[PDB]
This record gives structure tokens, sequence and C-alpha cells, in this order.
């Protein structure tokens, strides 16, 4: 059974062999369940923990360091510690990542429903209806639907028991109003879900109807199943941050290979016949170079900064489901959106209402955009005590009495939920907000305040019967008699032009006057203005009967009597309600436009309500033309390629689109080379939440949209998006700062190794020393720089370029030059202990390179064994550590030097610098640690010489910042504080 909206009832009955009155036998349901399967969707289709580490260990630099470590194991035939420690980091920066991907999930199913929906099915085993599970339903079952029931599977309606059927498909098609159904089939075979007015869909609940139908699809063949299939079929690429990091790692591998082949070419010119006894030094220098040219602490500090960003975002009720998705909202330029459920509260609510005061209209405006009865009334200002207006009392009566829906507090959710029609619920919450009898709303509880006003207004009035909302009359009536008394009233609510034409009287307060044409044209004009301009509403005319016909002759069997008896009515007023946008979007869209981020609203509703809400929230103006900024599904499908391109580049409101259409729009926007960020809550945004870069979902949305997303706004707030944009921008700035710092340090170490290897000097930096430096002494300052203060106007400039590099061009020179100097300094330190060491062997300047052979004494230099003393290695390590402390101290801002920003402005940076220095002193004076590698505590004059060698790096980088920025001052505290520190070392 492909589709049943084209075939009649008898057709599908013969196709399924099921009779409506009897039901299905046990053999039939058993065979259907074995052929089609259970009515349930799979669970998250995911992978366990045993494969995430293999997925995360596929990068390039990780393989380079693995090759270096395996070469180290080979040459390490006396316990070796160099290749082991780094492995621990490979477990520290990975598991934590996994710890995120699980934890976020633990924060999603916490706000999910726990009730398994049931279903009323007629089967041949029993005579009455059977309440069974939602999974054992098979195509062919006679399912009965009532008010408030959630449809369990795709159903083709067969018999509408009630006079009408209202279905709320806002979950699937985004329609804000309850759709009316009809048993008649639609001949359109390829009709959209908004055209099949004889079918039902899973998840969509019945608003105010009741009927019986046959099942057509189930499980995966249903609409939600097809959506989940299209969602899981779509692919999700990597975030731009990870792409930049991968490009940078590729460049790093390239430069490592280049410097390694350079060292190889330089070294092969001396040694011949690759001897294998001396080739161990070549492999040692190669692994030392390969580990010095790898920022082992960079992935750890990046994961730390991303985890801190996620911890900061989770305070805004935004569960982020991955680490690198915090920066994805930093470079985003477009933010797609959904009208129903995301921008609008999806809860119909009244905004204004007018009565007539012709001895002139009195128009009040109601505040509130949800189902919570905590709103207020406003005429112009000064919230009016509504007990004075007798006409408003009559309006409250005529509206609250003619109702069938209600509100109730759900303690499991914590929000007033509707039961029944949405529009009648908006009207009853109007009643609850506007109390004409001045009842108390402070001491009573919430579950009772949900209907206190309506129960009070229903005490003195006993509803006799109800004339249901018909099609041609398009107005519903209620006959009621006032309790504790000629005394009888018949209330009517309906379409404006469908009631005024039958309204032959006018109720000015408590005075009933005949009908005049002037006030009729006036109210008709004001109603046509209320629901056709930039503030289109849903108007409801209200009229009561002065002399209702008696009940003994009132016949409720014929359809024509519903209109014949509804004559000689008097107008009481009108009500205007709509699907209101959230109170935190009108300003957030402006704050997001200031940041140069365009906001598009893609939805499946009609273009009228879409453009109305789009004007109301602030994307358009009350008079702005929308001829080229408001497209329909058919309109977008009937455009040439260039037309579609300029549309998706200029349009800002798409209405009447399918989920596949949303995916098409998102992939067009991404084809325009710009990061997108789609939000949504329904089972229609899921195919387009995965296609987007950072798919955002709402906390009150559906499970499919929350599982096809990378963020879940639990509080449904929309300013959380701009907060996350700001946080992502700050995170990226800090990240590109500390990555450049780490790379400068690494290039310094690498040029030190290259110089000490090409010149011929003995080893000055062994790998394990580089491991410890790059891990601790480089991660503490990097983690400190990850807390840089945000820019004063970070949210006032257009989004970042998608192709900008982490290592700028000219800047790549800067952090190279200083870096090179670092290397030299380190080498110098070693050379110092071989030249001007007062307690060291002053080896000849031309015989220091020839150290591998010096063993017999052939010259004045003797003791050819001190060349492995811990003192030169300690000099090099100490000067490198202090030069990196100075580099991290001055790398606090991008362009402005220290003479325009003090280093103690970022207290975390100076704190981490002091901690790293005290830890470097802690590794000298302690007993067992200086025994792992080859170091030794230094003298006072040696430390002073190291400081004298390493301090000019700050002067070099200051003057380089100056010459890069140039093409009064705050130096007084600088020349007050740092002057003794510099004048004390040169005396
Ligand atoms: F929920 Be949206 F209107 F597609
Ligand atoms: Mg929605």
């Amino acid at each position: 059974m492909e589709n049943a909206h084209t075939k009649t009832v008898e057709e599908v009955l013969g196709h399924f062999g099921v009779n409506e009155s009897t039901g299905l036998s046990l053999e039939q349901v058993k065979k259907l369940k074995e052929r089609w399967g259970s009515n349930e969707l799979p669970a998250e289709e995911g992978k366990t923990l045993l494969e995430l580490v293999i997925e995360q260990f596929e990068d390039l630099l990780v393989r380079i360091l693995l090759l270096a470590a395996c070469i180290s194991f080979v040459l390490a035939w006396t316990a070796f510690v160099e290749p082991f420690v780094i492995l621990l980091i490979l477990v520290a920066n990975a598991i934590v990542g996994v710890w995120q991907e699980r934890n976020a999930e633990n924060a999603i199913e916490a706000l999910k429903e726990y009730e398994p929906e049931m279903g009323k099915v007629y089967r041949q085993d029993r005579k009455s209806v059977q309440r069974i599970k939602a999974k054992d339903i098979v195509p062919g079952d006679i399912v009965e639907i009532a008010v408030g029931d959630k449809v369990p599977a795709d159903i083709r309606l067969t018999s509408i028991k009630s006079t009408t059927l209202r279905v709320d498909q806002s979950i699937l098609t985004g329609e804000s109003v309850s759709v009316i159904k009809h048993t008649d089939p639609v001949p359109d075979p390829r009709a959209v879900n908004q055209d099949k007015k004889n079918m039902l869909f899973s998840g969509t609940n019945i608003a105010a109807g009741k009927a019986m139908g046959v099942v057509v699809a189930t499980g995966v063949n249903t609409e939600i199943g097809k959506i989940r299939d299209e969602m899981v079929a779509t692919e999700q690429e990597r975030t731009p941050l990870q792409q930049k990091l991968d490009e940078f790692g590729e460049q790093l591998s390239k430069v490592i290979s280049l410097i390694c082949i350079a060292v190889w070419i330089i070294n092969i010119g001396h040694f011949n016949d690759p001897w294998i006894r001396g080739a161990i030094y070549y492999f040692k220098i190669a692994v030392a170079l390969a580990v010095a040219a790898i920022p082992e602490g960079l992935p750890a500090v990046i994961t730390t900064c991303l985890a801190l960003g996620t911890r900061r975002m989770a305070k805004k009720n935004a569960i982020v489901r991955s680490l690198p998705s915090v920066e994805t909202l930093g470079c985003t330029s477009v933010i797609c959106s959904d009208k129903t459920g995301t921008l609008t509260t999806n809860q119909m609510s009244v905004c204004r209402m007018f009565i007539l005061d012709r001895v002139s209209l009195n128009e009040f405006t109601i505040t509130g955009s949800t189902y919570a009865p905590i709103g207020e009334v406003h005429k112009d200002d000064k919230p009016v005590n509504c007990h004075q207006y007798d006409g408003l009392v009559e309006l409250a009566t005529i509206c609250a009495l003619c109702n069938d829906s209600a509100l109730d507090y759900n303690e499991a959710k914590g929000v007033y939920e509707k039961v029944g029609e949405a529009t009648e619920t908006a009207l009853t919450c109007l009643v609850e907000k506007m109390n004409v009898f001045d009842t108390e709303l402070k001491g009573l509880s919430k579950i009772e305040r949900a209907n206190a006003c309506n129960s009070v207004i229903k005490q003195l009035m006993k509803k006799e019967f109800t004339l249901e909302f018909s099609r041609d009359r398009k107005s519903m009536s209620v006959y009621c008699t006032p309790n504790k008394p000629s005394m009888s009233k018949m209330f009517v609510k309906g379409a404006p032009e469908g009631v005024i034409d039958r309204c032959t009287h006018i109720r000015v307060g408590s005075t009933k006057v005949p009908m005049t044409s002037g006030v009729k044209q006036k109210i008709m004009s004001v109603i046509r203005e209320w629901g056709s301009g930039s503030d289109t509403l849903r108007c409801l005319a209200l009229a009561t009967h002065d002399n209702p016909l008696r009940r003994e002759e009132m016949h409720l069997e014929d359809s024509a009597n519903f209109i014949k008896y509804e004559t000689n009515l008097t107008f009481v007023g009108c009500v205007g309600m709509l699907d209101p946008p959230r109170i935190e979007v009108a300003s957030s869209v402006k704050l997001c436009r200031q940041a140069g981020i365009r906001v598009i609203m893609i939805t499946g509703d009609n273009k009228g309500t879409a453009v109305a809400i789009c004007r109301r929230i602030g994307i358009f103006g009350q008079d702005e033309d929308v001829t080229s900024k408001a497209f329909t599904g058919r309109e977008f499908d009937e455009l040439n390629p260039s037309a579609q391109r300029d549309a998706c580049l200029n349009a800002r409101c798409f209405a009447r689109v399918e989920p596949s259409h949303k995916s098409k729009i998102v992939e067009f926007l991404q084809s325009f080379d710009e990061i997108t960020a789609m939000t949504g809550d329904g089972v229609n945004d899921a195919p387009a939440l995965k296609k987007a870069e950072i798919g955002i979902a709402m906390g009150s949305g559906t499970a499919v949209a929350k599982t096809a997303s990378e963020m879940v706004l639990a509080d449904d707030n929309f300013s959380t998006i701009v907060a996350a944009v700001e946080e992502g921008r700050a995170i990226y700035n800090n990240m590109k700062q500390f990555i450049r710092y780490l790379i400068s340090s690494n290039v310094g170490e690498v040029v030190c190794i290259f110089l000490t290897a090409a010149l011929g000097f003995p080893e000055a930096l062994i790998p394990v020393q580089l491991l410890w430096v790059n891990l601790v002494t480089d991660g503490l300052p990097a983690t400190a720089l990850g807390f840089n203060p945000p820019d004063l106007d970070i949210m006032n400039k257009p989004p970042r370029n998608p192709k900008e590099p982490l290592i700028s061009g000219w800047l790549f020179f800067r952090y190279l030059a200083i870096g090179c100097y670092v290397g030299a300094a380190t080498v110098g330190a070693a050379a110092w202990w071989f030249i001007a060491a007062d307690g060291g062997p002053r080896v000849s300047f031309y015989q220091l390179s020839h150290f591998l052979q010096c063993d017999n004494p052939d010259f004045e230099g003797v003791d050819c064994a001190i060349f492995e003393s811990p003192y030169p290695m300690t000099m090099a390590l100490s000067v490198l550590v202090t030069i990196e402390m100075c580099n991290a101290l001055n790398s606090l801002s991008e362009n402005q030097s220290l003479l325009r920003m003090p280093p103690w402005e970022n207290i975390w940076l100076v704190g981490s610098i002091c901690l790293s220095m005290s830890l470097h002193f802690l590794i000298l004076y302690v007993e067992p640690l200086p025994l792992i590698f080859q170091i030794t505590p230094l003298n006072v004059t040696q430390w002073l010489m190291v400081l004298k060698i390493s301090l000019p790096v700050i002067l070099m980088d200051e003057t380089l910042k100056f010459v890069a920025r140039n093409y009064d001052g705050i130096s007084w505290p600088f020349v007050l504080l740092i002057m003794p520190l510099v004048i004390w070392v040169y005396s």
C-alpha cells in the first residue's frame, strides 16, 4: 500500500481485507506483524567506546610521533621513559573527549518523555475497543481517535463520528492552526503532507475531533520514519575549526619532512656505507627533531579550552553535544530558523480585543505570548480594572461559556499545557488573564489557577446545550440559563463577517440598541485592518441573543436549524489572537544583525503568517516590500539556477517548504561558502539540522530534531545563540593566540636542535627534556592564554573569513625570527659552559665540534668524557624555559605591546608563569627527578647569565610588535616596576 489519500474507503478496505465494523482476526494481525514488523524506530544507531579511540587516532602528527616512538623503542635496547609519557597524553586528551560525547547525551534523555503512548484499536477478538500498545499496530487496524489522542501511525480516515475533525500537525508540517479533515479522498497522488486532508500522521495529536480510520503505514514507512531515513542518510562533515587544525597539521608534517630530509642530506656527506654503529646518532637526532617539531600539549590545551567553553555555555541552558562545536558558532554568517515552535511559542494567544462605545471603539491590548495565565490587560497604559466595563464582562461571559478546551499544569514538565482546541485555549487563557469579578490569584495553587476564573464564571451559568461549529454558518453557539434566578441567553462566536450580517442589535454596555449601518461598516473595517496588515490576527466575532427560542421547540436534528434559530443577535465584541513570537527574539535578531549575521526563517506554514511573524520579529518592516524576500516552495522550485542562487542569497523568509526543501536551502547556503546555523524543533527540521554546520534544537522540540542536532536550547531562549556566537569568537581568538605561542616555542627548539646538530656540538636538548617542556612548561602558559580578556567590540564586526589561516603570513615571519633567536640562545648557553665557564672545561673553539672522537690524548684538551655533563643541558633547558616564560608573558595581546597593556592585566597568565617557574625550580632542587634526565642545579652567576641571555627576547618582540604596528603612554608603572629587574642584572 503506497498511498491511500487517492483511493476511496472501500478501495483500501478491499486492499487490506478488513471490515470497519468487525475488525481483524488473530491470524490477520499476526501475519501483518510478521510481514511488516513492529511499530517502532531504532535507538540512536550509534557506536560504543571501543571504536572512538581508533577513530580519534587517525591524524597525521599522531602517526609521526608514533613512528618516532617506535624508532625510539627500537634504538632503546637502563629504563627508557621518552616514548611512554607522550602516550599518556594520547589517553588524556582522547577519553575526556569521549566523556563529553556521552555526558551531553545524558543531558538530553533527561528532558524526554517517559510515557509509552497507547492506541485504541477495534479487533475481532472483542466487541468493544481495545487499548493496546503503539508497537503492535499493523497496517489494516481499525484505529479510533478522540480528543487529545496522539495518532500512533499513518491512518486513512474512514468514518468521522463527530461532525468535524481537527488535527494539529504543527509537529510535522509546521502549520500553526489545527487542520480540518474530511473523509473524501484527494485525487492528487503526489500531494504534500499539507494537502492530504483525509490522512493522519504519527505524533500529530487530535485537537477537538474523533473518528475511526485504517492504518496505511507504520514503523519506518510512516512520515516520521521517512524523515529519520532522510536524516540518517545525510552526512555531517567536520567543523571549520577541525578543518583548520587538520590543514595546520598537514603543513607541520610537511615542514618536519623538509627539515628531516635537509638534515639527512647534510649528514650523508660525511659518513659512508650506511656504518650502522654510528647511524644511531642520526636516528637519535631525527627522533629528537621529530618530537621537538610536534606541539604535544596543543591538543590537550585545545580540548581544555573547548571544555571550558562548553562549561560556560551550559550555564545558558545550551547542551552542546561535542567539543569543537563551541567555535562553529563563532564564524557563522547565516542563521536559518523555523517559524512554528522556534521563533513563535507555538501556543496561540490573544493580543488585542476591541469593544464598541457608540453613544467610538475601546481597544484593549493583552500582554503575554504563552499559555500561562499571568498576563495583563492594557488599553494604552495603566492596566485597567476590567470589572468596570459591563460590556467587557459580557464579552468574558460570551467567550468563556462557549468553550470545550482547558488548561492544566504538568508537574512533570513545569508548563501550562492545553487540552482541546488551540484557539479556544487562547480564548480561555484570555479569560484567566482578564478577571471581571476580581478574584484572588495569589494564594491558590497553579493546577487550580489554571481554571479558577472559568470555574467561577461557570458557577452562576449552567450550559444547557451547544450548537457545534458548522461550515456555512462558520459560528458556534451555546444555550445556557443563568443559575439562581425570560432569564436565558444564547451565545455565539464565529467569523466576523459571518456574525455581523446576522447581528441585528448592538450592546453598548448594558443598553441594547437596534442595528445601524455606520457602526457595522466601522467594525468591519477595523476587523479587516486587524487581520490583513503587518499584524494579521485571527478575529472572532461575539454576539448574544436577547430572546433565545425555547427548548421545547428547538430542534437539534437538522442542519438548517443551526442558522434559522441564530437570528436577532447583538454584538458584544471581538477577539484577536495569533501565534506569538518569543519575547526574546525581537531584540536578539537585532543584536545578531549588529554582528553581521543574517537571519533567515524557513518554515512550512503559508506565506501570509510567515511574512507577518517575520515583520513582527524585526527581519522586515511594517511597510517593507517582500516581493524578492519571501519565497514559496513552488516559487523556489520554479526558478532558474541563478534565480535560486540570488534568492537564497537575498531572501529572508521561506514558507510552505518540505524537509527536503529545508535541506536544499541549507546546502545551497553552504555551497555559497558560508557557515550556517539552523535552529528548529519539529520532525521537519531534522533533515536540515544535520546538513547545517551547527544544528541547534529546542528543549521543547521533538526527539528527532534533538538527536539530529549539535546543541539543545533547554530554556528555549534565543539570545543564547548570540551568547554562543560571542563565546565562540572569544574562544577562537584565544586559541589562535596560544597555538602561535606554542608553535613559536617549537620552532625555537627545532632550530636549536638543528644548530647543535649541524655545527657539531654535543647534545644540548634530549627528547625527554623537550617532552617535559612542551607538555608542562608550554601547556600551563597556553592554558593561561586561553583565558585572554575578550575584545571590547568582538560582537560588532562581520563574521570571520572561512579561509583565513591560523598562522598569518607576515606573522609567520615574526614568531619565526624570535623563535630562531631562542634556539641560538639555548645553543649559546651550552657553548657558554664550554667557553667562559669558570668551573667548566674551556674546550678549544675549533676542537669542540669534534666530540664523537675528541679517545687518546692527541692535543692539549683532555678528559674526553665530560662532554655528557648535565651542566650544558641544564643551561640550555633553563634558558629555554625562561625564554618561553618571557614569550608567554609578552604574548598577551595580538598587536598592542606591553607598553599599552600590563602583563598582570591577565592574572591567570602571570599566575601560571610564576607556577611554571617555581615548578622548574622544583625539578632542580628535588632529589629523584634530576635523575630521570641529565640536569643539575645551577649557581647564582650561572642563573644570572641565563637571565641576561634570555631577557633580550622581550625587547626583540616588543620592538618587532612596534615596527609591525606602526607600519600618551602607560609606561610609568612599567619603568617603576621592571626597571630594578633590568638594572640589577647588568651590575
Ligand atoms: F516548524 Be517549521 F515551521 F518548519
Ligand atoms: Mg517547528
